[PDB]
């Protein structure tokens, strides 16, 4: 690709939500690659609509506390997600509401 100077690649921990014994992986991504884009590319692998794709990450700072990007448009480094952070995919099938 790229890898130009501008935005800076972090280094997460992958691991779905609701399937725990799956192994956990790692990805690169661009603080500046928004949250949708992140779900997009999952999408196809786990064949899950971005929109069912709901992200979580752990924030260190504040273990045993997970945070619902809810904003696609918003970009990694507006969660304040660093290197290191833990990413969750979470997705629900059978719709309630």
């Amino acid at each position: 690709g790229s890898s130009g100077s501008s935005g800076q690649l972090l280094t997460l921990k992958i691991k779905c939500s609701n399937q725990p014994e799956r192994q956990i992986l790692e990805k690169q991504l661009p603080d500046s690659m928004t949250v949708q884009k992140v779900k997009g590319l999952l999408s196809r692998l786990l064949k899950v609509p971005v929109s069912e794709l709901l992200l979580s990450y752990e924030s260190s700072k504040m273990p045993g506390r997970e945070i619902e990007l809810e904003n696609d448009l918003q970009p990694l480094q507006f969660y304040s997600v660093e290197n290191g952070d833990c990413l969750l995919v979470r997705w629900s099938g059978p719709s309630s509401g």
